[PDB]
């Protein structure tokens, strides 16, 4: 039975269809089997669903399923948003295919300093949904794929990662990388002395 999550929309009729058909309403994207929405948006729920490779479907999926009397396959209902695909420069279908082949952040260990925006806990949810490790405190040693997402306010606290050669990165490394399902840390390095 599906555990359906909604994002960027309000659809009481859709929620009712999920339950009527035997499914349940997902508490979060990490728990969801399907995400229902109307557009591509950079939200914790959308980015987590995409990172996990679950179906991201239109609101018509549930309404047509209710008419059928059972959950229909996802294929004919994938969210299509050429406009936002143009705004962001990526293909949702291609990004999902990538997520379905591999977790984007497999092997990555990421510490997000306290002052970063968006909020560290939201960044960690996204990191975890992409198979990475959200670190509890600043690292003390170098390791490949171990990085620190930080910000100007926190540069004063970055002497240890700089000492050991850990990259200081922009939060967009995560947001843009997860949206496109393409991790390019070298392209988001911050300049702490500027």
């Amino acid at each position: 039975a599906p555990k359906v999550l909604f994002t960027g929309v309000v659809d009481a009729r859709g929620e009712r269809a999920v339950l009527a058909l035997g499914g349940s309403l997902a508490g979060s994207a990490a728990e969801a089997s399907h995400l229902v929405t109307d557009r591509i948006r950079r939200t914790v729920k959308f980015l987590c669903a995409l990172g996990r490779g679950i179906p991201i479907l239109s609101l018509d999926w549930l309404h047509q399923s209710r008419k059928a009397g059972f959950f229909l396959p996802p294929d004919e209902y994938v969210v299509t948003d050429p406009e936002q695909e143009k705004n962001f420069g990526f293909s949702l279908q291609d990004a999902l295919s990538r997520a379905r082949e591999r977790r984007l952040l497999e092997g990555y260990e990421i510490y997000v300093t306290p002052g970063v925006q968006p909020p560290p806990p939201q960044m960690g949810e996204i990191i975890s949904c992409c198979g990475g490790t959200y670190l509890p405190s600043m690292p003390r040693s170098y390791k490949p794929q171990r990085v620190v997402i930080t910000c100007p306010q926190d540069f004063p606290h970055c002497s240890i990662p700089l000492r050991v050669g850990l990259p200081l990165l922009s939060p967009e490394f995560l947001l843009t990388g997860v949206l496109k399902q393409e991790a390019k840390p070298e392209a988001f390095v911050l300049s702490p002395l500027e």
